[PDB]
């Protein structure tokens, strides 16, 4: 089992506008976007992509500023839909194939051509990619082996190499890499140790270099990062303390200062952050109220402001953001949305 | 003729630093670098590139991280240096041949295709592009017309199409753009009027509109913007007042609020800015003091601060920062810089 997953995927999209992507009673994919390009736009509200998913959806941005949907299908192939222009209309849902028993993760090469690392029916990694620049033909499915126990995470590295992280079947955090940009050359998997109760979120810092967090056996939110700019060794790990209910999201403020989101004992959504500098100490875990039945989505917006989404009690989607002095009220986007992760 | 040139080419790098680049009387190229990612970090102090050149030196940053650094050689051939590896060593210099007649301007196309514009013997733009992501070797030069008193300036659109603005014969404004991304199709030549007497500078907002700033026959600042996201008609241009004894540089806060700098009549860096957002309007001219000798250059850092670099009566490179109430007293980087734009 892992910590709570988050309920939607989120992005900052080309022309500056949130974009939140979910799934519905129906397992159809639905999406609502920001009219405007600023902190408490109003929303569009939610429209069906339709298709029948068995994944948390996954949006990605193409290198030419097209959003993408990724998802398991009822079939247990990986599908997925693809805005034919950018921030224009959707395509038609495509099988990619395969059969996979995770949610999909996704991540541009230096080249433009989006990979995608999904769990096996063997409970390998696998992967598949654009055979050119933000466009199909896609390669044949391979394995990268492994043997995972989450949902996987894929970041870049500061030189252009793809990184994927997992927990392993010792509940350790698992991470293999491209051996050069664009390959399909990998390292070995290593180990980074720990024992890990959440999905594992990757985020770059400031100074490029990969840090993962992930829920820890006593239910604190632990950290580990790369010690040098996209290189090893890393650090050993050190606890964030507090208790939570939920896996954790992390996102950069416009300083590049890091905030991490998750549920506390008491279902509200709490955060810490780094005070000062991106090389700065963590704040005390602090509480932003709402009563959530989700992890806590963050994504930072076209006025350099965090927002949070989350699920609340009657299956809407909420939101609350950063204001001069604090945060706003919580807010209802409304819908009805499942928790559709492919690991629970 | 066009106004006072920036001095030195800057980037905030793969790790987070600022790292300048500039010419020397010995017309080699010269660079300094934060040794770490903050704002006040201490600085490497000029070290040389070797070379001979009779440009700007131009640098970019490839999509795997790596520096690479063009400019005109005192053979009129195009000349480039790279890093061998992410913020590790230098190449030898190595010529891309051609005739050119202006500072090169660089963009990575979508596919990580780095693409160099730079006028001709015959005043016509050119181009010439790496055949692979990040790599050598690089296309045949070819010719987009047209007939330019300006140093060209390049940007993608949010849709990933570059799109190229120069001063033409009459002193409007013309551009040209991809009509699709990582395309050799390129529209016809269009005017966007006006009058100027300045280099154009061209920022992406956002949300996705590119935005152009040029000094206007009055020796104001003036600017016009794509009204549609990555799309036409533009705005008609509006003057930002002020009167500029440089050319302009403009650079986004942390929020997105978009800053020009210029030297003023009383050879002070002057600046305003958008205030409340990045829809917001613009505030009236301020002065952060100094005496200039060259157009300012403006980069955010990795602490989300501006960062302004000029060069002193003593031909040094001074440098001053935005502070929580304010921006700092100017320091001195020393160095002995020349302007070399192959444009004056
Ligand atoms: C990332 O996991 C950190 C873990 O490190 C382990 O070595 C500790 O025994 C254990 O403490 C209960 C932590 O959860
Ligand atoms: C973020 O959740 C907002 C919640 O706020 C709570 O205070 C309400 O009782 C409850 O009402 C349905 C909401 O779920
Ligand atoms: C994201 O919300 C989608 C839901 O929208 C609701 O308004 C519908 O009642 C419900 O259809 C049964 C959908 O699942
Ligand atoms: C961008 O140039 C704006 C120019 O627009 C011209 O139409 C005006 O006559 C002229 O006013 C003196 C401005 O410099
Ligand atoms: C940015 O320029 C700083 C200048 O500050 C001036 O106040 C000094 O007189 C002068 O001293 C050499 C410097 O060039
Ligand atoms: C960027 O500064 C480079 C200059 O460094 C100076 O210290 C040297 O005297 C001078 O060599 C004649 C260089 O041009
Ligand atoms: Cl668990
Ligand atoms: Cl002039
Ligand atoms: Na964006
Ligand atoms: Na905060
Ligand atoms: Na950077
Ligand atoms: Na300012």
């Amino acid at each position: 089992t892992i910590a709570l997953s988050e309920i939607v995927s989120v992005v900052n999209t080309s022309d500056g506008r949130l974009e939140v992507f979910g799934v519905g009673t129906d397992k159809a994919v639905w999406h609502n976007r920001q009219m405007a390009p600023h902190t408490g736009s109003p929303w569009s509200g939610w429209s069906s992509l339709k298709g029948q998913v068995t994944s948390k959806p996954v949006v990605y941005i193409n290198t030419d500023g097209r959003l993408e949907v990724f998802a398991r299908g009822t079939d247990n192939a990986l599908w997925h839909i693809w805005q034919t222009a950018t921030n224009a209309g959707w395509s038609n849902w495509q099988s990619l194939g395969g059969v996979i028993t995770s949610n999909p993760a996704i991540y541009a090469n230096t080249d433009g051509r989006l990979e995608v690392f999904a769990r096996g029916a063997d409970n390998a990694l696998w992967h598949i990619s654009q055979t050119t620049a933000h466009s199909g033909p896609w390669s044949s499915w391979a394995s990268l082996n492994g043997v995972i126990t989450s949902n996987p995470t894929v970041h870049i590295n500061s030189d252009g190499r793809l990184e994927v992280f997992a927990r392993g079947t010792d509940n350790a955090l698992w991470h293999i890499w491209q051996t050069a940009p664009d390959s399909n050359l990998w390292s070995s998997w290593e180990s980074l140790n720990g024992i890990i109760t959440s999905d594992p979120v990757v985020i770059d810092t400031a100074d490029g270099r990969l840090e993962v967090f992930a829920r820890g056996a006593d239910n604190a939110l632990w950290h580990i990062w790369q010690t040098i700019s996209h290189s090893g060794p890393w650090s050993g790990w050190q606890s964030l303390n507090g208790v939570i209910t939920s896996a954790p999201a992390v996102a950069k403020n416009c300083d590049n200062r890091l905030e991490a989101f998750a549920r506390g004992t008491d279902n509200a959504l709490w955060h810490t952050w780094q005070t000062v500098s991106h090389s700065g100490p963590w704040s005390s875990w602090q509480s932003l109220n709402g009563v959530i039945t989700s992890a806590p989505t963050a994504v930072r917006d076209a006025d350099g402001r965090l927002e949070v989404f989350a699920r609340g009690t009657d299956n809407a989607l909420w939101l609350t953001w950063q204001t001069a002095s604090s945060w706003s009220p919580w807010i209802s986007l409304g819908g009805v949305l499942i928790d559709a992760s492919a690991i629970k």
